[PDB]
């Protein structure tokens, strides 16, 4: 359940902490706009392999205090911060979309508690030597990345009026919401219990407005603070054929710039759709890292 964490700086994070008490720690980094809202199907998965899921509000989100200016690496001052609080000496970490060089931060910073990562449609560097980062996305990512890179002030009242739409949205809403970037396997995705998740979620990560969003995304815009190889753990990295949001091609460049990596590249799958379908094969991968 839900848990607020006083960190060093003097932020809070809001903290969704799963049992077994005793399992290792999952820290699973949620994507853009995201929140501590728990996939149902994860925790399951996650229980079924003596796995505990940990997932915090970034900084911005739900009542997470906002951080701003902050890097895709200070994310791993809260990764230790969580650990500390759960007294755990070790863990395995999943990310997925803006969640994913998130989690792979948190492998640099703690390259002997971290034993691997799971990377589902991680976005890719935005300087990635030999990357179009745009090419093959949806037209509502590239307005919005555009706006990231020009800067705060023309980003913000652009998720201002996004988040008017999805801020209360139910799992129809949110495929009305994401209209350019959702092929059909990602809105078929979006129905029963998954889709209550992904919009209890997003509900969440915009209940006190889009600073989450807004600086998840500037982070993304900017030098992470690392590169993809000093990330010397195994990687399990996933990515969908059809993904609209973060393109085949970013998966590929992970895939080749981390020097211990397992790659998974699904025809048909889109971005929702490759967690979803896959997450026993993705966490059976990375269990056998511990
Ligand atoms: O692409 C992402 O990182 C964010 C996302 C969040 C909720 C959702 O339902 C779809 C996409
Ligand atoms: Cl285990």
């Amino acid at each position: 359940g839900m848990t607020t964490l006083r960190t060093p700086d003097g932020r809070s994070l809001d903290v969704a902490l799963d049992g077994p008490a005793d399992g290792v720690p999952l820290l699973f980094h949620h994507g853009t706009p995201g929140s501590a809202v728990p996939v149902r199907a994860m925790q399951r998965a996650a229980t079924a392999r003596g796995l505990r899921l940990v997932t915090w509000s970034r900084p911005g989100y739900g009542s997470s205090t906002r951080r701003p200016g902050r890097r895709v690496v200070d994310d791993a001052d809260d990764v230790t911060a969580v650990l500390d609080h759960l007294r755990a000496e070790r863990c395995v970490v999943a990310g997925w979309s803006g969640g994913g060089p998130h989690a792979l931060a948190g492998a640099v910073r703690l390259p002997d508690r971290v034993a691997g990562v799971l990377c589902i449609a991680g976005v890719a560097p935005w300087d990635a030597e030999g990357l179009d980062l745009l090419a093959g996305m949806g037209e509502q990512n590239v307005e919005e990345f555009s706006l990231a890179v020009a800067g705060e002030e023309g980003l913000r009242p652009y998720l201002e009026a996004e988040a008017g739409g999805l801020r209360d949205a139910d799992p129809a809403g949110v495929v009305a919401g994401l209209s350019s970037l959702l092929p059909a396997v990602d809105v078929a995705a979006l129905t029963d219990e998954y889709g209550e998740d992904m919009a209890a979620g997003m509900r969440e990560a915009l209940r006190t407005g889009v600073d989450g969003w807004l600086d998840d995304d500037l982070a993304f815009v900017r030098g992470w603070g690392f590169a993809p190889e000093d990330v010397a753990v195994p990687v399990s990295l996933w990515q969908g054929a059809d993904d609209l949001m973060v393109p085949f091609a970013h998966g590929r460049w992970l895939a080749a710039h981390l020097p211990r990596v397992s790659a998974h590249l699904l025809e048909g799958e889109g971005h929702l759709s490759v967690g979803l379908g896959a997450l026993d094969a993705m966490l059976d991968e990375l269990v056998a890292t511990l």
